[PDB]
């Protein structure tokens, strides 16, 4: 069922991941159009599935190009979302729709949820209650805070700063200037520093 479409295609990244992260570094076309992502896209849904596509993989692109911000998780977590032909946008999606329990669930793009939750004290991804195995520390992975595949045009940078002001929402970031920071409201009370990126990927 649905709900073992989603275990199973995390389950097969971990499982898989050293040519995975292998094949995201060096040839991210031929990983994101595998046959293997076909099931999980079938329950993304229609309207937007194009656009979460653009949006991941423009994150990921951030991320390469963006040195020393490896983030193993991040990119187990959303790359079943770059499968889909990708459509362009300027929208910033704090969380991306999967249709399991017979309805919507929405995994968040920043951090945790019910549907994706990795556990940093076991070292184990849960993916809608169940086990989708262990993840291994990477010597490549990134340690600064400093966070580059969120959102889209934006690196955070780390913890609230009130210097730069009272927090914009998501929707309040398209007036930023190349290189300007401001603090953020990125989910669940969180209020981070991001700077708009001067260069796009």
């Amino acid at each position: 069922g649905p709900e073992s479409v989603l275990v199973n295609t995390y389950q097969w990244i971990i499982r898989n991941w050293e040519i995975v992260k292998i094949q995201w570094s060096q040839d991210p076309t031929m990983l994101y159009n595998k046959m293997e992502f076909e099931p999980f896209q079938s329950l993304v849904p229609k309207a937007t599935r194009s656009r979460y596509s653009g949006f991941v993989r423009t994150l990921f692109q951030q991320m390469r190009d963006v040195l020393g911000t490896f983030d193993t998780v991040q990119i187990i977590k959303l790359l079943p979302f770059a499968a889909a032909p990708p459509e362009q946008s300027r929208m910033q999606f704090s969380s991306l729709t999967v249709n399991v329990r017979g309805s919507g669930l929405r995994i968040l793009v920043r951090g945790n949820s019910p549907v994706f939750n990795y556990n940093k004290a076991t070292k184990r991804l849960t993916v809608l209650g169940k086990d989708a195995g262990a993840l291994t520390e990477d010597p490549d992975e990134g340690t600064s805070g400093v966070e580059s595949a969120v959102l889209r045009g934006f690196l955070i940078l780390g913890k609230e700063d009130k210097r730069y002001g009272p927090a914009l929402s998501i929707n309040e970031l398209s007036n930023l200037a190349k290189g300007e920071k401001a603090n953020v409201l990125i989910g669940q009370g969180d209020v981070v520093l991001v700077m708009k990126r001067k260069r796009d990927s």
